[PDB]
């Protein structure tokens, strides 16, 4: 239902802490969430991944295809047009 995350840049750095959100999270909740933490001045679209897949409709819908032993889950953003 809830899962502890944490958001990870595309060289592998860690964004901010660790932070609960609802399985059912879209990808716009969590760009403005990014968005947020990234405190720019011209923000950019984000595409999230979790273990090698796409969040295109939500957090929940991409972990169904996969699968969870772990306690915290990786969110890797990426920017795009």
């Amino acid at each position: 239902q809830r899962l502890l995350v944490q958001f990870q840049d595309e060289g592998g750095q860690l964004l901010g802490s660790p932070f609960d959100v609802p399985v059912d999270i879209t990808p716009d909740r969590l760009q403005l969430v990014c968005n947020a933490l990234l405190a720019q001045e011209d923000p950019l679209p984000l595409a999230f991944f979790v273990h090698d897949a796409e969040i295109v409709s939500s957090l929940g819908k991409t972990l169904e295809s996969q699968a969870e032993t772990e306690k915290v889950l990786d969110i890797i953003y990426q920017p795009q047009a």
